[PDB]
């Protein structure tokens, strides 16, 4: 019943910062630029259009702004648009100086369909170095009441909040430029009082480090206070008499960089980026002390005025302007993923050499069957028994069937034993997929009856993805073990842990190609189950974020269905770079969450210890998943059959 | 090094409550009878003696109390009270008629060593039925300031709190008789500005139904405000002319009654009891809403005037006045131990019915030992089962050798199966205590892989007190089920569980003869780990309480250490009460701190599901306990050593 | 004149604690337990059903709370609710977790005749011992305004009586659970403020000594606050992972229990009482300290929003729910007659 | 006159952050890791020492922080400190969880030369995801007043700056965690009130990603706030049981980094760097809009208590810890120096 293509319809918000082209002290001509680009936001399906700093008169024109010709030709263009702006779909946001009272105001104008919806003053006015602004205009901090525009008492003051009454994810806030920079901003209050959208326009003269600056805050903004940050600076037009620009424009959500223009370009330039009101959202109903902090400041965040206006955005596929990895848990850029694999690692090795050390150093049983999932897990226990000093000899490793695992362990230098488990088995079915029960018991039984008679633990080797899906011998089984350092890892992350371990070459050359035969044999369960790559990125919609099914299938067909859109990262020839369609996207997506919210829940609620790794979640039982073992996916699966298509 | 006799020392606070003679209209005559009383409290090493409202004029003098002789005699009599304290120990709450400015006020004078502390007024004065107190008195609400007392100036108000700067667990309030029948009562507000002692002197005249009503509202209030409530009401000698009088005295304890004095009395009698103000300091400590509660009102809370006392109580042996249960999970009084049973029964079975019905009715596989614990879970299993409309045939119930467990399965009409691990075991003990693990192992391998079998679910056994020990074999072990429906029920009640079922009866005779049979067979492990009836007590003071070992010893030895004193719940034939010296509590101590703050934690960490069943908690990691699996009890080992005497 | 034998115009009314079949994040299946429920209520002509805390999710599911479909689903269930109660007598006082600015609140939603008159949140959560309230859950207390449901904005907060205009001695107020066990409860405040009714949303897993904790504080807070006190605790269906539930319902006057209902029971389970409204009026016109603890807290009791609904009850023979003594002097209980 | 090479004499204040090694449940090893330290950082002439948050329990001991032994043995252990640091330079701010009116707050203990200068309450407990804090401890968030100590009453609460009277260009505000992670941390009050060196003590396991938060918001605080921004993570020796932890510790100033340690060390590390309190005060003499945005909030930012203590501190050659780049306008980093 929903259009499934359409991205307003799963709660984005496109929204666009501009840098127009200045003509100073023209302020028909600042306009007409304004309104072209305004029509192209339309165009393009945005809802929200920023502009740089006093747009209609040039940031940079000094004593200029207080010529009375200046200030007139001001407010007829400023009405000129209001009029063209009955016509456009975007909330347009254009600067303005404007009289007020006794002086003019450096200002923010909040246009819709043919209304100015409020004026929104700059709180502080820097005077020092290059900028001199209290000599022209006076500071907004502290301002209220109604300003009188083209015949109408609008809103005016630092207290506004824009709600899109029919997408109450979509919250705007302004305000204008040295706003951000300052200890206790205008922003962070609107934030807490419910703006989700912080809009800044800056004229910001360029200098060398200034655009670093400009990040650092605007960056930081939008993750403190769990939002997006529209910013758009002044470029080519303004007066160079002392200062020079580079329309820099950039859209950031909740810490990430979701799009950012050309600096110092020739002509106009925009940022355009659809927002994720529900990733907002989620952040926001999970951190609870983002809500105290809005309680702490009740008086300051209950008084903003909120000012309501119906948005009515296109219905229909407009595409999706958002970078959607392919995997949540396996960043494409190869910086940020060795990043996350130096961490990972280190992760589980502390975590064991803590439980190590609390139990005076015993030894350390470990299964080990060749797989990915043991060969990472006994790299893992060698490197922790290193570094705190103890004799690789220590670690007992064993095959136990019913070949680079003996390679590997030899190579390590621990101690490798084979037990064969066919017999045991046998009397086993006599004397009571069952068969294959048996034996993943059988295995789990002997690892700890060795670790009770050497003096040791077992460790264990299953993975996240794993205890996702309840893919797992309940009881005495595979999940059971002293520690699990794989506990936290998801299978998609496995691969690219051994890739990192082999690139280190901290265990030698030997290791190495054992390692990489590894990879060689396992990479090329998944049948039952369906592809890793498909559950691992609904387990982390699921768990950071708590989607519905229809949002998960849309952002997962948008990274998934073409090969060449989008990023891998390392690791994957092209033959390895496979597409999805929707259909399996949706059959992988029922069974996902048939299992993960109503299946699985048992088998994790008795888990081993071991340290969690992802900031997308782990999902210990006493720790980031609280859940109930005795519950239905009925209502996930209906909103699946409601609302993603066939194919 | 502390002496450990000491109520004192132990964070206990002996407190009094006094119904004196009344003497109407002669204040000589009731500060007498006044300081009898009070040196009695102090010989009996009392820190508070509260008496009845109005106690040197009489209560129930009406226009009498406006005659400037009777007012004037009250002045004296108090002062003279005043110097008496200078020798005495305990804090006196003695009531008066006081003028202050233009009234007289109903007030509590608060007098500690030869000086008043403070006065503090009624604050709502009944004029409805027997009541006529506005006619002669001001009502003291939002009174502040302070009162000329014998040449000083004394805080005066309904906002004062009275706190002991060497013992900060007692902090007193005052409040009077139909202070805390109103729906905001000054109590609970001081409970939330700290004070966790609340004092009532009531005159009361007695009617049908009245002490029913003190009752209520004073348990009540100690129970909401987390506090002792310590009440003493008018008695012999107040008029008869239209009224009767009935001495009552009573002191709670977070909604427990510690002591009440005898009803319509003759002669003077007293409550007197020691509050534990580490308990009421643990409640705090733990329910966050009352602090929450507090931060609310604010305003109302920060505001009372704290008036500092040194108390400098007796530091030697003085007993100990508190009846402390030796089975804090069993109660000793009949009816109050018939209630629990049911509770904990109902608990077990519907938790155990709810977990069946969402699993579509499986078969439930359970190891029948004879042993008291799986003898009541299979009792249990079968109620549950013939709840949900379902065929005791479905029940599987498996001895596994290595007698009572067949009559009683046979007696129930479950399924009865046997199955002799010992050969299983010994190809074990071959392919790779010991010997009694792998035992353990291979009941809990083959009760799982039966479970896969039959399309059934294994329900565990094992019991609370187990859990607090670690006495269970870890991983593949008998703490590993589907659902254990024992996992919240301590070892000292499962028998009494047994004995309810035995005489509800519902079972038939037949079945009650078998479960007769187990308790007498299993009654007469324990050689390991101690009695648990001493391991069961310190789990509950851990538990609800976290208080210290030294704490824990003390109220321990108090309970147990002669057989004589005391109560002992229903089941206990004479010659099965035994009694227990210092030396034994503090070696079972020091084993229990060991085991369950440090060993035995991470066995708990992946505990199955069960339902919570005692007040005093249980041990879910999900739930009641989170805590480390990786940490020393040096500390709690250490101060058994500095505190506790070796005997 | 007057119809004799009708308790409305004896100044009584009729009142209903329920507890529904819990269908774990299941909110369609909860609604239709509370749709079957609220129209045996209205067949016997009640003014008024409660049901357990967080009645549309289930109370024990934790993070599921947070999920954004079980949220969708208790908003799709709540309004088909409210179409509903167009045509039912009693006000529905059901619970929900509901979005509002940041977080998600624990909330009832008092629904009359087709309208949401308001939502309450809970203001204390517990954390501690087996509860884990304030991970998915913002506390209430404190918070005003209006919540948008349904194309409506309708008063939000915990400073709200109901007021059946056609009904003076019915003034409704609303607490959840922990609320009521707090040194300064919420409805202790409405009670000064002007509630004769006060409502108890409870999800309240049993332990041991647990019923006899709730029996104190609501026994006790209807004698303190001259009231009834009518609560509903959760039962079969929420999640026995850790815990257990014994849907408890149990009705108050003034100190003296009306109604219980049979704990640990198969299948749902009703208290209905009448409430004599005029002995809550006598009272309280008797007791004067009752109206200067009031005059004390003036500011507090002052400022609750009072949401006005026309009951229009049964003018009939609908019988009358309670024991009525034969001899108000001599109790008819041996024990209670033994100590009198 | 001045001695020339004395960094003190110049306008530095020398600063650490020290990640100590954790003994969970042991105050008293906790304690004596801490005095190590902080005599290494006396050794070093170091103004100021700050410790990881709880330092004296551990921070991931979830319930055992309601065990009266744990809390009495952090009492006696703190106490021990104290009575220590009566013979050290630095300003030590250790962690621990203290008992106040009825809860226990997760606390930063300012010591000096043996005192207690103040007792500063974490304000905002996480309790979502890994994070369990508002089950054991109370939000100290507008708490005031004072804490009895040693039979020492101390200001206790956010609101408190620590003002050297010897180094006027030295005012320290304490804050734990997660309270620069909101939209309104406490510290940017108190930079705006007068703060210089803002220090923050962390628990913080850690996961993928998390170091780049820390640094995000830590680097931009110091930016934002025109101050020195002094942050140590808590290392080997936590629990984990579910989680892992780095041991990270950094120091900015003004939007640089001017020191940090090894992630995931073997045994104890710590950063030092001397501050430029000039530096400080020259960018905000200039930024005007600084002060106004104090003006704006002046009621909040004029109400912190002001405690006065004096460093004395060393007046000869101990160098200078500080990167200073012999070309102002030509960085020596090639990335850096290409982008200019």
């Amino acid at each position: 019943s929903m259009n499934f293509y359409s991205a307003y319809q799963h709660g984005f918000v496109r929204v666009a910062a501009c840098t127009h082209h200045t003509t100073i002290g023209d302020p028909a001509a600042n306009a007409a630029s304004v309104l072209d680009m305004a029509r192209a936001c339309h165009d393009d399906g945005a809802a929200l259009a920023v502009f740089p700093e006093l747009t209609l008169s040039g940031y940079s024109i000094e004593d200029v702004l207080l010529q009375d010709s200046l200030l007139d030709a001001v407010e007829d263009a400023l009405l000129d648009l209001v009029t063209e702006s009955a016509d456009l779909l975007p909330v347009l946001v254009v600067g303005a100086p404007l009289r007020h009272r006794h002086r003019i105001y450096n200002t923010a104008v909040v246009i819709h369909r043919g209304a100015v919806l409020g004026v929104v003053p700059k709180s502080y006015l820097p005077t020092y170095r290059e900028f001199y602004e209290r000599r022209q205009m006076a500071p907004g901090d502290g301002e209220r009441g109604t300003i009188r525009i083209g015949g109408a008492d609008v809103a005016f003051g630092t207290d506004l909040l824009f709600a899109a009454s029919d997408l109450p994810g979509f919250v705007l806030h302004v305000e204008i430029a040295e706003d951000m920079f300052v200890p206790m901003p205008p922003s962070a209050e609107a934030a807490l009082a419910g703006a989700t959208v912080l809009a800044n326009l800056s004229g910001s003269p360029i200098t060398i480090g200034r655009a670093e600056d400009r990040r650092l805050l605007a960056r930081s903004a939008s993750a403190r206070c769990l939002a997006a940050y529209v910013y758009a600076a002044a470029g080519e037009g303004e007066s160079t008499t002392d200062l020079a620009w580079d329309g820099q424009t950039m859209i950031w959500e909740n810490g990430a960089l979701l799009a950012e223009s050309e600096r110092f370009p020739k002509g106009v330039r925009r940022s355009v980026a659809d927002v994720d009101t529900e990733l907002l959202r989620s952040e926001r109903l999970r951190m609870g002390t983002f809500d105290d902090n809005r309680r702490h400041h009740r008086e300051l965040t209950e008084s903003f005025r909120r000012i309501d206006f119906a948005l009515d955005p296109p219905a229909g596929d407009i595409g999706l302007l958002r970078e959607v990895e392919r995997f949540p848990f396996v960043p494409a850029d190869p910086q940020r993923l060795q990043q996350d694999c130096y961490e990972a690692y280190n992760i589980q090795v502390s975590g064991l050499e803590q439980r190590l050390r609390a139990l005076d150093y015993p030894k350390v049983v470990i299964g080990v069957s060749g797989g990915l999932d043991s060969t990472h897990a006994l790299i893992v226990a060698t490197h922790a028994m290193d570094r705190e000093g103890r004799p690789r000899s220590d670690i007992l490793a064993f095959a136990l069937p019913g070949n680079n695992a003996i390679k590997l362990a030899r190579a390590l230098g621990v101690t490798f034993s084979e037990i064969d488990i066919g017999d045991t088995a046998r009397l086993m079915l006599h004397t009571i997929v069952t068969f294959e029960n048996v034996q993943a018991g059988l295995r789990t039984d002997y690892l700890f009856r060795i670790a009770n008679q050497r003096g040791g633990i077992v460790l264990g080797t299953g993975d996240l993805s794993e205890l996702a899906l309840g893919w797992s011998t309940y009881g005495v089984g595979d999940q059971m073990s002293h520690y699990n350092v794989n506990a936290g890892v998801p299978k998609t992350l496995i691969q690219h842990l051994i890739r990192w371990v082999i690139s280190a070459g901290e265990f030698g050359e030997k290791v190495g190609e054992v390692l990489q035969s590894v990879l060689d044999t396992e990479i090329t369960s998944e049948a039952k189950v369906g592809p890793f790559a498909l559950q691992d990125f609904s387990l982390f919609q699921v768990l950071r974020y708590g989607f519905r099914p229809s949002k998960i299938a849309f952002l997962a067909w948008h990274a998934w269905n073409d090969a060449e859109r989008g990023n891998w990262p390392p690791g994957f020839p092209k033959s390895e770079r496979p597409s999805y369609s929707l259909a399996e996207i949706r059959h992988w997506l029922q069974i996902f969450v048939q299992r993960f919210y109503s299946f699985s829940q048992f088998k994790r609620s008795a888990l081993p210890n071991g340290p969690k790794v992802s900031h997308g979640g782990a999902l210990s039982p006493r720790g980031d998943w609280r859940a109930p073992s005795d519950m239905s996916a009925r209502i996930w699966l209906d909103q699946i059959d409601r609302e993603v298509p066939k194919g």
